[PDB]
Parts: structure tokens; C-alpha cells; sequence
């Protein structure tokens, strides 16, 4: 072959074995084995093709920050099957530049601090308010439904709880398995059945475009994603919908499996419940004296020992375990040949977990990141995650009501697992009880 390709096995395929389950504060047997014996940086023959797999924090950080120039995303078919030819992770150029613009805009910090901000709140309460007390449930449903009405109200102005934000939410469930298999369209597999939800999302999205251009000539309908992109840009029919479906799958997918996380890491942490109760205890206390009843950005900034829970729960739980890249041309990194075409996954959990890093990487720890390259949940360079401040943003405000209305204990024992996407098998089933005194 070529003599300075990293070393592997094979460079035959190991794809089942590099997607079996695994504890998700971990970084599974396959990756530490692999590692241990041929090093951080090795060779695969992975979702069909030659493959270069990184767990070195310094080339993760050189791939991601030369996106476009010397690497490329290059996702699985899954992916674009289900999330559309025009979803930001097909898109490359100028048109994934675009697309990216209008999502900043839309997370855009003035959006976010002042709009979205009393959403997140309102979004938080109607979850919270519902909980029945000494009952066990599921928080990762929970958590699933707060982020993906959050996201409905946001793009579409669906409310939560009417019928067909319900129904809307049940399509999406199917998505992430779908994403994750092999892409046979072929009746009974994950990929058919998620390839149906798409088709059914389509259409539904694709009628309330239609009815909300009709409100448009009549004059009455650009507060949401949805009417802003039909005012104010030259996209596509298909263009749209496929910002529209994707985005919604964030919201189902990614902030609420973060939320989650934090629930499971704090019950085990009570010494940081106490601490956050307190930071939120004098937040509200402050508002109570003023009058006020809604949150303002100010009082997000308060939140910093917050912000050390978030920055843990987000090292530790690994909401996104690696991601997909292909070289565009040969690369030689320290030695080791790249060469162009082959693919290379940056394994950008590896760092988080890194003991020469983090001390006791495998702990909990937020007081860590008190008053204090290696920490990349959120990917890098000119694709580092467009809605990463709002991601922050709804996981502070739901800690804030949590930790002030409820106590919450495990109903059973679970833990996290990556299939690769992270999620707790038995559905982190939890009991709560109010709190009706307060130190
Ligand atoms: C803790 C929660 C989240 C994590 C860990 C996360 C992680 C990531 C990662 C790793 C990427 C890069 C993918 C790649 O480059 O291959 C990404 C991209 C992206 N994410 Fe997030 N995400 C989260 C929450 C959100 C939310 C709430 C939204 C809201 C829509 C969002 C929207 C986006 C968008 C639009 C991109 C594409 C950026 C681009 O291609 O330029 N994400 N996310
Ligand atoms: C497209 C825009 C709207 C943003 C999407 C953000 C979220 C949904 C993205 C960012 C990182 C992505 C993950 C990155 C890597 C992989 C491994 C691949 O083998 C299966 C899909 C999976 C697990 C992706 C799932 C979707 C994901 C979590
Ligand atoms: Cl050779």
C-alpha cells in the first residue's frame, strides 16, 4: 500500500464494530483498543471506504479549522437521504456558506437575547408545570418535547401541546435511527421508515409554506424562520424545506439530549445541585424585589456556575461522539499520509476524555471550569455549531426552574449509551417532589 499510511488493521471492514453501543462517558472498547495498539491516529476500512480515524486533539483541531481547503464534510448517504440535499450537512461553498448566514442571523445574538430568550422561559414553564409529583416518567421525553416545541414555535409558530406540534414531534422520532443505518430503502428497515416521516414532514411543511404566502398577499407572518426566509430570501420551495426539516431534527436531537445528561450527572452530584440552587435562589430573589417575572439576558449572565455545569455536562456526555470528513487533497500530518478522496472521522469526543487533559476525566467535576484546543463538542472552524449559544441558553433556563420547583431521584438504574447518538436506554426514569421551603 503506502508506507506512511497510519497503521491499522486494515486499511476487511470494521463498521460493526466501531458502531457498537457503548457507555457513553466512555470512549468504547473499539476506539481504546484501537488506540492502544496502533495509536491516536489509525486506519479503518469504515461505511464502506478507506478511512483515517483521529483521536489526536491537534489534528482534529487542523481538519476542522481546514474545512473547505484540505478537508471536506462528507456524510454518509443516510444522512442526506433523510435530511435533504440542501440541509447544511450536504451543502458545501458558497451554498453552505448561505444557508449557515441565515441560521446565524436567526440564532443572531439580538434574536437570541431578547425574543427567543422569553420563549426558552415560557417553553421551560409549560414543561416544569406539567409534572405530576411522586410519579415516575420519563425526563428524556421530557426534555425532547421542551426543545422540539421550542424549535416548532421558533420556525413555524406552532404552539406546544396542540394537536399537530404532537403529531409533528411523533414524525421526527424516527429520524435518528434512520440516520444511523444502512440506507436501504426497502419495506421494514430504520432508513424506510425514516424516509417516510421525511415524506409526511414535507408536505405538511410545504402546505403551511403555501398558506402562509397567501397570508403574505393578504397583507396580515415574518416573526418566525418560516415567513422571514419567504420575505427576506431567494430561496428554493425544496431549499426551504429542507432548512425547515433539518433544523427541527436539532431541536429534537441534540439540546435535549444535553438537558438529559445534566439531570442523570446531577442527581449523582448533589453538592452541585446545592451550589446551582443557590446561584438561581438569589437570581430569582433579585427579580422578586424589582417586580419583575420574566428573565432578561442580564440575568443569564448571573448564571456561572451554570455555565461550569453546562461546559461539564457537554465534556463528559458527548452529545456528538465524531464527525464525518473527507480529504480533498494529500495531506502528510506529522508523517502521516492522508491521501486525498480517503475518508477521515475526527473522533472529537477523544479530547474530553483525555486523562493527560482533564484530571479524572471520567468524573463529574463542573467546579473544573470555576474561574478557570481541548474542548470541542461543538465541532470547529467555519462549521462550529450554529445554534450553540442557544443550546446553552435553553439548558440554563430549564436547570434554573428545575433546580427552584423540584428535587428529582432515579426511579431505576441507567445509564447513557452512544449508538453513536447518545441516549439512555430505559428513558431516564425519574420521580420529582416540589420544593415548598427554600433555605
Ligand atoms: C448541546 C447541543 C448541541 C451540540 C453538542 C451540537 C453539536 C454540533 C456539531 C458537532 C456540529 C457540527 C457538525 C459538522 O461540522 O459535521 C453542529 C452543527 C450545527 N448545529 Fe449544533 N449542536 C447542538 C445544538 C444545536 C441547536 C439547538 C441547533 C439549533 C438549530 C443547532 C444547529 C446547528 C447547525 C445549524 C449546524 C450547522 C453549522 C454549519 O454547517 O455551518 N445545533 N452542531
Ligand atoms: C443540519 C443542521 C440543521 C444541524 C444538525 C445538528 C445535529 C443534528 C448534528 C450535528 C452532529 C451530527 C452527528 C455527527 C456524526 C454522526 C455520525 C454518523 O455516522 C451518524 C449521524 C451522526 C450521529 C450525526 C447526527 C446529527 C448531528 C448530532
Ligand atoms: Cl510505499
Amino acid at each position: 500500500t503506502r508506507f506512511n499510511l497510519p497503521p491499522g488493521k486494515s486499511g476487511l471492514g470494521e463498521t460493526i464494530g466501531y458502531l457498537k453501543p457503548y457507555t457513553a462517558t466512555t470512549l468504547g472498547d473499539f476506539m481504546q483498543q484501537h488506540v492502544s495498539k496502533y495509536g491516536k491516529i489509525y486506519r479503518s476500512n469504515l461505511f464502506g471506504e478507506p478511512t483515517i480515524v483521529s483521536a489526536d486533539a491537534g489534528l482534529n483541531r487542523f481538519i476542522l479549522q481546514n474545512e473547505g481547503r484540505l478537508f471536506e464534510c462528507s456524510y454518509p448517504r443516510s444522512i442526506g437521504g433523510i435530511l435533504g440535499k440542501w440541509s447544511m450537512l450536504v451543502l458545501v461553498g458558497d451554498m453552505h456558506r448561505d444557508m449557515r448566514s441565515i441560521s446565524l442571523n436567526f440564532l443572531s445574538h439580538a434574536r437570541l437575547r431578547t425574543i427567543l430568550l422569553k420563549d426558552v422561559e415560557r417553553h421551560t414553564l409549560f414543561v416544569l408545570d406539567s409534572w405530576q409529583q411522586n410519579s415516575i416518567f420519563s425526563a428524556q421525553d421530557e426534555a425532547k418535547k421542551f426543545t422540539f416545541n421550542l424549535m416548532a414555535k421558533h420556525i413555524m409558530s406552532m404552539d406546544p401541546g396542540e394537536e399537530e406540534t404532537e403529531q409533528l414531534k411523533k414524525e421526527y422520532v424516527t429520524f435518528m435511527k434512520g440516520v444511523v443505518s444502512a440506507p436501504l430503502n426497502l419495506p421494514g428497515t430504520a432508513y424506510h421508515k425514516a424516509l417516510q416521516s421525511r415524506a409526511t414532514i414535507l408536505k405538511f411543511i410545504e402546505r403551511k409554506m403555501e398558506e402562509r404566502k397567501l397570508d403574505i398577499k393578504e397583507r396580515k407572518t415574518d416573526d418566525d424562520l418560516l415567513g422571514w426566509v419567504l420575505k427576506h430570501s431567494n430561496l428554493s420551495t425544496e431549499q426551504i424545506l429542507d432548512l425547515i426539516l433539518s433544523l427541527l431534527f436539532a431541536g429534537h436531537e441534540t439540546s435535549s439530549v444535553a438537558i438529559a445528561l445534566a439531570i442523570f450527572f446531577l442527581q449523582a452530584c448533589p453538592k452541585a445541585v446545592e451550589e446551582l440552587r443557590e446561584e438561581h435562589l438569589e437570581i430569582a430573589r433579585a427579580k422578586k424585589e424589582l417586580g419583575e417575572s420574566e428573565l432578561n439576558w442580564d440575568d443569564y449572565k448571573k448564571m456561572d456556575f451554570t455555565q461550569c455545569v453546562i461546559n461539564e455536562t457537554l465534556r463528559l456526555g458527548n452529545v456528538v461522539r465524531f464527525l464525518h470528513r473527507k480529504a480533498l487533497k494529500d495531506v502528510r500530518y506529522k508523517g502521516y499520509d492522508i491521501p486525498s478522496g480517503w475518508k477521515v472521522l475526527p473522533v472529537i469526543s477523544a479530547v474530553h476524555l483525555d486523562n493527560s487533559r482533564y484530571d479524572q476525566p471520567n468524573l463529574f467535576n463542573p467546579w473544573r471550569w470555576q474561574q478557570q484546543n481541548n474542548y470541542m463538542p461543538f465541532g470547529g472552524g467555519p462549521r462550529l455549531c450554529a445554534g450553540s449559544e442557544l443550546a446553552k441558553l435553553e439548558m440554563a433556563v430549564f436547570i434554573h426552574h428545575l433546580v427552584l420547583k423540584f428535587n428529582w431521584e432515579l426511579a431505576e438504574d441507567d445509564k447513557p449509551f452512544a449508538f453513536p447518538f447518545v441516549d439512555f436506554p430505559n428513558g431516564l426514569l425519574i420521580r420529582v417532589s416540589r420544593i415548598l421551603h427554600h433555605h
